C-alpha cells in the first residue's frame, strides 16, 4: 500500500461544480479556457483547465498526460491537484502560478544577467533531472511551457505542460518526431532518440537568456528545422561579456552527438549551475528543530491516518503555508535535485546538531544513520528510498496548523466516496488503487478509531483520530 499524491487526482466521485467556484479567467490563452476557481470547502485558490470534449486518442493523450502528472512530484514541476469528468467536459485543476510565462520576461528585456539566468536554468535542471531519473522525458521544454509562480523577483519557475511528454526505456529509442522548431534537439528530427532531447532544449533556453536571441534562427519554421538539423551555432556582440563558464555549458548542452551530450544531473552539476552564488537559506534553529520533530514523530502512524495527511499535506496546502517548510526542505537538498535521500537527511540532522551546539560525539558512531534508517522508512509514504517534497511538507509541518477544520472535512469526504457518512474498508482500498485492503490493515485502524464498534469510520471518529477526541 504506496501512497502517493497521485492517487488522489481522479478519486473523487463529485461533479466538479460542487466543490469549486468560477472566480475570474486567467491567462493570455484563448478566453475562458483556463478560470481562477476556488475550492468550495477549504477557499483555496486554483487554476482550472476546461477542456470541451468537442475539443478532444486525443482523450487517451489527455489521460495520458494526466497519468504523468500524477507521477512526478517536484518543486519545479507544475501541480496537478484533481481531474473531473462529465458529459461534456474535462476538468484539470491545477495549482495557480500567477507570474506569467517565462517567454513574457523574455521579450520584456533585452537578456538576462548570468546570475538571472543561473537561477532559472539551475530549476529547469532539478525539475528535468527529476523527470529523467523518473523515466519521463518532457519532449516540449520551452520558455512558453516555464511559468513564474507569481510576480515576486524571486519567484520560482514551474515546468508545466506535459502534453507531449512521456515514459521512455534504457531498451526502446523514441521515434516521434514532436516539440517545438527552435528548441527541438536535430535527433529528433532524425527520428531516433533519447532523453537527452530535453537537454539541448534547456541549452537553447539558456542561450537565449543570456543573448536575447535562439542558437538556431531563420525566417520560418522550414529553416529553422534546416539550421537545427545542422547543429551549427557561433557565440556571434553580447558574447564577449558572457563568462568562459555559462559558454561552456552551453556547448555541452548542444552537444550535437547524442551520446556525447551532457546529461541532466551532470548539467546540474556544471561550475556555473552549482557557483553562480553563495547565498545560504536562512533557516533558524526553532524551524528546524520543530521540523525533525515532527518527521521522527510520524513512525507508527496507520494507513487511514497516513493517506489522509498525505492527502491534506500534497492537495491541501497552498505554497504561502508552507513558506518555511519548503526553504527546510531545499536546504537539506544538497544536491539541489529536488528530492532528500538517506545521505542529506543524515548531513540535515548534523546541521541540527551542530546549529544547537549539540556535542556529536556523545552520541554512538552510527546514531544517526540509525535514526535516519528509521525516519526514512516511516516517511517515505511510497517508499521508493527518498522523501519527495510533498511527502516532507505532510510530515514536518505542524500537525493543528494542517488539521484545520475545512481540510478535515475535505478529506473526509474524499475518502467517503459513496458518501454514506463513514468510511469503510473497500473505501480505503479503492484510494490506495488496490482491490482489497487485507484484514490485519484495517483491523489496526478500527482497534484505534472504531470507537461505536460498527467496522467503518464516521467523521467524529475520523477528527478524533488525526486530532485528543477533537472534533472542529
Ligand atoms: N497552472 C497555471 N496557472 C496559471 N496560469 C496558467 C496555468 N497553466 C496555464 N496557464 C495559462 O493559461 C493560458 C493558456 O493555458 P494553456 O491551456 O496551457 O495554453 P495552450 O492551450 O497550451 N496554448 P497557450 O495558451 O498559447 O500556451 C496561458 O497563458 C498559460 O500561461
Ligand atoms: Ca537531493
Ligand atoms: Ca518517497
Ligand atoms: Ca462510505
Ligand atoms: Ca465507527
Amino acid at each position: 500500500l504506496h501512497a502517493t499524491p497521485g492517487m488522489f487526482v481522479q478519486h473523487s466521485t463529485a461533479i466538479f461544480s460542487d466543490r469549486y467556484k468560477g472566480q475570474r479567467v486567467l491567462g493570455k490563452g484563448s478566453f475562458g479556457e483556463v478560470i481562477l476557481c476556488k475550492d468550495k470547502i477549504t477557499g483555496q485558490e486554483c487554476a482550472v483547465k476546461v477542456i470541451s470534449k468537442r475539443q478532444v486518442t486525443d482523450k487517451e493523450s489527455l489521460l495520458r498526460e494526466v497519468q504523468l502528472l500524477k507521477q512526478l512530484d517536484h518543486p519545479n514541476i507544475m501541480k496537478l491537484y484533481e481531474f473531473f469528468e462529465d458529459k461534456g467536459y474535462f476538468y484539470l485543476v491545477m495549482e495557480v502560478y500567477t507570474g506569467g510565462e517565462l517567454f513574457d520576461e523574455i521579450i520584456s528585456r533585452k537578456r538576462f544577467s548570468e546570475v538571472d539566468a543561473a537561477r532559472i536554468i539551475r530549476q529547469v535542471l532539478s525539475g528535468i533531472t527529476y523527470m529523467h531519473k523518473n523515466k519521463i522525458v518532457h519532449r516540449d521544454l520551452k520558455p512558453e511551457n516555464l511559468l513564474l509562480e507569481s510576480k515576486s523577483k524571486d519567484a520560482n519557475i514551474r515546468i508545466i505542460d506535459f502534453g507531449l511528454s512521456t515514459h521512455f526505456e534504457a531498451s526502446k529509442k523514441m521515434k516521434d518526431k514532436i516539440g517545438t522548431a527552435y528548441y527541438i534537439a536535430p535527433e529528433v528530427l532524425h527520428g531516433t532518440y533519447d532523453e537527452k532531447c530535453d537537454v539541448w532544449s534547456t541549452g537553447v533556453i539558456l542561450y537565449i537568456l543570456l543573448s536575447g536571441c535562439p542558437p538556431f534562427n531563420g525566417a520560418n519554421e522550414y529553416d529553422i528545422l534546416k539550421k537545427v538539423e545542422k547543429g551549427k551555432y557561433t557565440f556571434e556582440p553580447q558574447w564577449k561579456k558572457v563568462s568562459e563558464s555559462a559558454k561552456d555549458l552551453i556547448r555541452k548542452m548542444l552537444t550535437y552527438v547524442p551520446s556525447m551530450r551532457i546529461s541532466a544531473r551532470d548539467a546540474l552539476d556544471h561550475e556555473w549551475i552549482q557557483t553562480y552564488t553563495k547565498e545560504q537559506i536562512s533557516v533558524d534553529v526553532p524551524s528546524l528543530d520543530n521540523a525533525i520533530l515532527n518527521i521522527r514523530q510520524f513512525q507508527g502512524t496507520q494507513k487511514l491516518a497516513q493517506a489522509a495527511l498525505l492527502y491534506m499535506g500534497s492537495k491541501l496546502t497552498s505554497q504561502d503555508e508552507t513558506k518555511e517548510l519548503t526553504a527546510i526542505f531545499h536546504k537539506m537538498d544538497k544536491n539541489g535535485d529536488g528530492q532528500l535521500d538517506r545521505a542529506e537527511l543524515i548531513e540535515g540532522y548534523k546541521e541540527l546538531m551542530r546549529m544547537k551546539g549539540q556535542d556529536a560525539s556523545m552520541l554512538d558512531a552510527s546514531a544517526v544513520e540509525h535514526e535516519v534508517d528509521q525516519v526514512l522508512d516511516a516517511v517515505d509514504f511510497d517508499k521508493n528510498g527518498y522523501i519527495e517534497y510533498s511527502e516532507f511538507v505532510t510530515v514536518a509541518m505542524d500537525r493543528k496548523t494542517l488539521l484545520s477544520r475545512e481540510r478535515l472535512e475535505r478529506a473526509f469526504r474524499m475518502f467517503d466516496s459513496d458518501n454514506s457518512g463513514k468510511i469503510s474498508s473497500t473505501e480505503l482500498a479503492t484510494i490506495f488503487g488496490v482491490s482489497d485492503v487485507d484484514s490485519e490493515t484495517w483491523k489496526s485502524v478500527l482497534s484505534e478509531v472504531d470507537k461505536n464498534n460498527d467496522g467503518e469510520v464516521d467523521f467524529d471518529e475520523f477528527q478524533q483520530m488525526l486530532l485528543l477526541c477533537g472534533n472542529l
